[PDB]
């Protein structure tokens, strides 16, 4: 069970070059993400939510927020005159300069 | 049983190259993502929101939020000048410069 | 089972070069996404929303959201005189300059 | 089975090139996305809304939202002398040049 | 069980170059997408939206959504001078440059 | 089974090129898609709305929405000076200058 | 790709009753047999008999034998008062004796 | 994929009585048998006989035997008062005996 | 890949009897056999014979035997009043004797 | 991938009865056998016989024997009111006596 | 991969009665045997015979054997007034005698 | 990877009986076996002969066995009012004697 690979496997004479992902000027707010994730045989439970109750009465106002991941404000990105970020590969093998 | 691979996988003299994502002034607000999961044989429960009650009586105002993410705000991004965030890959091989 | 390959798989004397996405200028609220994604005699249960109530009497204002993932605000993007954000990739071999 | 390649399978002294998608000034909102999905064998359910009620009496104003994902806001992108996102690949391969 | 394939499959000599979809300005809400998806045996149950009540009475206003993904907002872009996004693939191979 | 293929499959000495779809100022609200989808012996129920109620009494007004994908807003797109979004593959192979 | 059956395949309430073949007093040399196969993108070579040389000089006898089997003898059966080889099968089902 | 099944198969309510293959007095030499063989993607080489020689001089006998099973004697059975070798095979279900 | 079954196979309310094969009085010689043989992706080389030589010279006698499976000799079977060798198979179920 | 199964797979409420092989009074000599073999992915290289050389000169008499199974002499099997070998399988269910 | 199953594989309620072989009176010689063998992506070399030389000059008399097993000589079964040698297997389930 | 069972497996409410093989009078000499053998990845190299030289000259006699097992004698088995050598498997559950 070969799952993640990044060269060579069960191979011969292999000249790779492999890059990765970049972020430049990013704002994210209660994101969730799996990359490369094997379950083999296993029970899971991830990210309920279960018996919320919520109950006003002559109140003025009732703000609420249930959740796995409540974000309430400003996630602020500002760039100027910024340059470079990237991911550079690079590979070279087998030359004969004769 | 082989599943992710990048290059040369059960070959032979191979030249390969490989890129991957960029982002550049990306703004995600409670998202969710799955890249590369596998699963064998197993049993999950994901994000699942059950039960939820809410009860007004007389009020001036009721603001409620339930989720697996809740996002209330300002997720904002500005750029200005900015250059450069990309991935980039080169091989090279079985070069006979003679 | 050789599922997910980019590159030689049971090959022999190859050039490949292989880019991925890209992305500038770009909002994203609530999504979701799956790529490269196996199950293999798997049982899963994803993203349900069950039993919600919601009641009202005599009230001036009633806001209220359920849900996977709520967004309530601003997910905006600004860019000014932005310049590169590619994935590239290159391949050369086999060559054979006498 | 031998299910999602990109390249040589099970070939011989080939030249591959292959690019991948692109975005810019893209602004998506509560939207799915499956990309390289394989289901063996497996059970799923997926998305589902089950046993919403909702109940207003005498009530001035009664605003409710209930799904997979609620987006209620703006989701904008503004580009200005945006110049550049793409994926090139180029391969090149078994050239004599004498 | 050759599925997807972008290349070289039980074949000799190849020359391939593919490129891959684009977008420039486009503003999705609420949207899904199937791309490259191969069920075996499985047996699924996506997207269903069951049992949903809603009652008024001598209310003066009720505005609901139940679904799958509800957007309820302004899903904007804007461009101005933008210049470049596409995939582009370039392939050569088997030349004899004498 | 060969079912998806872009290329050489049980070929020889093959030259191809293969583009694929743009899109440059487009605004989808609430729509479906399926490209390159293979079911084997599998069983699905996909998008249904079952069992729906809606009453109303001596009420105003009352605005309600069901569905799989509700889109109640603005989904508009503005391009000005654009310039290029397109999909090109060149391939070139087997040529002989002397 | 359903191949080989003996009973219900894809069906309801059947009663099936199935014999198979039967040997009394058989004798067979060098014989081949191939009963329920399947190949599938399979390549095989079977029995080949190459490059085969005999030289004889003065000399008084020679009996050479080549071949993928070879049988010089005696392969004799004798019974006498034997009694019963036979296959039986008996099915019976939806009975409503009353 | 199911390939070689006895019973039932994706089925329901089924009474199957399946029997198999006698023997009682056989003699077999060098004989060869496949049942139920499946290949999938393979490559075989079975049974071959190659490069062979055999030089006499002045030799007053040669006896030579060459192959993939070579048998030179007596294969005898001799039976007497032999009674009873079958494969029975009895199945009964769904029966309301009132 | 559900290949060798012998009962019920994604079935409901089966009453299955199988039964096998026998042998009584049997007398084998370098036979071969596979029963139930399932290859997937694999390569083998069985059973072959390569480079034999042979010389004689002035000699009075010569007998060889090359392959797989040599047998020079005797072999014999002998039964008297043998009573009794076979496979039987039962199977009963949903009776309701009342 | 289930391959080889005696009994229910993946199925409910089965009544299962299977009986195997008998042997009386068999004599087998350099005999094979393969009962249930599952090669995945492998390479295998079984059974060969390659160079053999034999040289005779003014000798007498020369008896040779090269090979995979080389048997020369006596396999003899002598019965006399035996009685009683075989496989018997039962099996009942699902029975309402009452 | 569930490959060699007797019984209840991803079942219920299943009444299953399986036997096996049997033997009485066998005399082998030199037999090779494989019952339930299962590579995974190994890689073997079995029984092979290589390089074999054999000279006589002047010589009376010269008995050469070379293989995987030699068996010279006698192998001999005698039996008289024996009884009973054979694999019973009964089950029984869900039974309401009332 | 549930390979070797015998029972419940994954399973529910099952009454399994389960019978092995039996030997009575029997007389094997060299025999080679393998019952229940799995391999992963592994690399083996099993019951080889190389390299074997036989020079005579002059001599009146000369006898050699060579192998990977040599019997050169009497195997033999005598048997007189014997009696009862079998494997019996009873099972029983889910019975309801009321
Ligand atoms: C596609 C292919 C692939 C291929 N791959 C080999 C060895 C790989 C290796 C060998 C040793 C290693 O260690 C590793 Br890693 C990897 S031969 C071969 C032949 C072919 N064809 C389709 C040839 C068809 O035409 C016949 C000749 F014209
Ligand atoms: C011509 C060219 C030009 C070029 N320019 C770049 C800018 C990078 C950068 C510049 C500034 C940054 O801040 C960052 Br991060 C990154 S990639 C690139 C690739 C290419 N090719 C297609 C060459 C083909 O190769 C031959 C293979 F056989
Ligand atoms: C002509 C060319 C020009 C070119 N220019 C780029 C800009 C990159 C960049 C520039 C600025 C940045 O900030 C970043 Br990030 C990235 S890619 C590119 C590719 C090409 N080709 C098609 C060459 C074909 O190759 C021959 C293969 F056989
Ligand atoms: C040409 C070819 C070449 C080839 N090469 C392999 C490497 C195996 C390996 C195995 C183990 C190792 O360690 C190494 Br290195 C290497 S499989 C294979 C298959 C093929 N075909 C023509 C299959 C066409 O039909 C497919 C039906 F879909
Ligand atoms: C002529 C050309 C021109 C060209 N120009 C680009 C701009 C890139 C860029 C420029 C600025 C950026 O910021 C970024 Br990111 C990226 S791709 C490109 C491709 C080509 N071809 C079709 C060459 C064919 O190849 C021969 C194969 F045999
Ligand atoms: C082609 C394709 C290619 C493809 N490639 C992936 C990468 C996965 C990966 C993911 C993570 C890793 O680490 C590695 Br390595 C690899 S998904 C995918 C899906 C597809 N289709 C369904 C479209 C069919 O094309 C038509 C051809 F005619
Ligand atoms: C495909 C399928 C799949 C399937 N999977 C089950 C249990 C999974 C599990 C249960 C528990 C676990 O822990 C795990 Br892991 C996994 S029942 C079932 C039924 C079916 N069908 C009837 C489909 C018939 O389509 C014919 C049209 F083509
Ligand atoms: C459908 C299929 C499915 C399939 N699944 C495998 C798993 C291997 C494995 C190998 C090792 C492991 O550890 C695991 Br987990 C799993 S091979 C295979 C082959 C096939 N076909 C040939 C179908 C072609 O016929 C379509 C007609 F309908
Ligand atoms: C089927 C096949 C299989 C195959 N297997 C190899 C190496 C295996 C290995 C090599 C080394 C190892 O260590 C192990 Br484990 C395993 S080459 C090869 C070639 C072929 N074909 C020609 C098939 C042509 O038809 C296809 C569609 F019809
Ligand atoms: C039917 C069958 C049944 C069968 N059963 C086996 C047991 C393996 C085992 C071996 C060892 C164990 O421990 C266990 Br559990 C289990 S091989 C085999 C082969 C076959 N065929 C090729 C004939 C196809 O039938 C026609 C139907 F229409
Ligand atoms: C009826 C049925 C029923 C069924 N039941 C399963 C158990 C899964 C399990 C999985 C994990 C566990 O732990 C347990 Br317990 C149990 S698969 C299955 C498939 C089917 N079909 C109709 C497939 C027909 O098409 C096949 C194409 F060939
Ligand atoms: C009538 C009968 C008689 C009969 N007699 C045997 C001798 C066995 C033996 C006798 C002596 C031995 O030494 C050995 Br070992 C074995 S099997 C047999 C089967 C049957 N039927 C067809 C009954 C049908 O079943 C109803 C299903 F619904
Ligand atoms: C009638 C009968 C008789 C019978 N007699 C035997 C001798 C065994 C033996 C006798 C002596 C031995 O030394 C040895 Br070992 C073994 S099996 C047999 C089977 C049957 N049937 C077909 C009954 C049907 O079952 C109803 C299912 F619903
Ligand atoms: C075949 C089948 C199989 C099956 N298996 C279940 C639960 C198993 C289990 C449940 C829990 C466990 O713990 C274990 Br272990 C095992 S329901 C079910 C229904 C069916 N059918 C209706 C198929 C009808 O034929 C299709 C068309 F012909
Ligand atoms: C009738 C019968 C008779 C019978 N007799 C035997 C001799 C055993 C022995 C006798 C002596 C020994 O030395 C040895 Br070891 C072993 S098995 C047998 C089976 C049966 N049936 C078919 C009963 C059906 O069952 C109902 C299921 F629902």
């Amino acid at each position: 069970m070969d799952v993640f690979m990044k060269g060579l496997s069960k191979a011969k004479e292999g000249v790779v070059a492999a890059a990765e992902k970049t972020k430049q000027g990013v704002a994210e707010a209660a994101g969730k993400t799996k990359e490369g994730v094997l379950y083999v045989g296993s029970k899971t439970k991830e990210g309920v939510v279960h018996g919320v109750a919520t109950v006003a009465e002559k109140t003025k106002e009732q703000v609420t927020n249930v959740g796995g991941a409540v974000v309430t404000g400003v996630t602020a990105v500002a760039q100027k005159t910024v340059e470079g970020a990237g991911s550079i590969a690079a590979a070279t093998g087998f030359v004969k300069k004769d």
